């Protein structure tokens, strides 16, 4: 067990330490780490590679503003990553291609503008996947795909619309977080999320310090009228 941590049995308990790095003894046995609050900056090339054995790494609450290439390539076992509230700026290509059990990832809280080609296209069984309060403006491809998510939080990014159909292999969503972002209800392309929304109203979720269901909470720029309001004769293709 690292001297400043506290482990037991494989769970190692770094939380809320003032960490300024990722600590020297972690056990080869480990199966949840936790590395919640902390002010880590960044992570070594291969920090985790002997820990193969982890199901669980939270690495919530830090300063990281970017990842090694390759970081999490040995953790076959992984279930669970959590990345929220960083300042990552970019992720690496393929930086989750490894992890073939993940099923919650989350994003939140960071500064990401977009996202790396496929980035989520081998999370084949990812049941959560939260990436609110970044800079996205559009939709990473490939979500279209997740079909076991019950759970997608997007809220709080700079998303204008969502591509015709994205969301209707999604037939398991029980939370969508749509809140908070600039939807451009002038432009045609509108039309699917409004239909989908109004199709939809029970699983999208807006944040009260918990999820309230509330299919009103997204709403349109400029003019903060919902989203499931608009109507077709109010959008032109030609203002997108
Ligand atoms: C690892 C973990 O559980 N992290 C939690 C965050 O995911 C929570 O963030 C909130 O997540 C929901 C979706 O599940 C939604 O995206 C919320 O908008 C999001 O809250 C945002 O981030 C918070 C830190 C606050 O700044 C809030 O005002 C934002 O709206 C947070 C909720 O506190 O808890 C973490 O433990």
């Amino acid at each position: 067990c690292p001297s400043q941590c506290s482990c037991r049995g494989t769970y190692v308990d770094c939380d809320s330490r003032r960490l300024a790095s990722v600590p020297a003894g972690i056990p080869t046995n480990v199966q949840i780490l936790n590395l919640y609050n902390n002010q880590i900056t960044n992570l070594e090339p291969g920090v985790f590679d002997r820990l193969v054995n982890l199901q669980k790494l939270y690495l919530s609450g830090n300063q990281l503003q970017a990842l090694p290439v390759g970081v999490f390539d040995k953790l076959s076992q992984l279930t669970f990553l959590s990345l929220d509230e960083n300042k990552l700026t970019a992720l690496p290509n393929g930086v989750f291609d490894k992890l073939t059990e993940l099923t919650y990832l989350n994003l939140n809280t960071n500064q990401l503008t977009a996202l790396p080609e496929g980035v989520f296209d081998r999370l084949v069984h990812l049941k959560e996947l939260l990436m609110c309060c970044n800079k996205l403006t559009e939709l990473p491809r490939g979500i279209e795909r997740l079909t076991h998510l019950t759970h997608l939080a997007l809220d709080q990014n700079q998303l204008k619309s969502i591509p015709h159909g994205a969301f209707d292999r999604l037939s398991s969503l029980t939370h969508a977080y749509l809140f908070g972002n600039p939807w451009d209800c002038e432009c045609r392309d509108i039309m699917y999320l409004r239909n989908w929304v109004a199709d939809h109203t029970s699983i999208v979720m807006r944040w009260d310090g918990k999820a309230v269901n509330d299919p009103d909470s997204a709403k349109c720029a400029g003019t903060n009228t919902p989203v499931r309001a608009v109507t077709e004769a109010s959008t032109s293709p030609s203002k997108c």
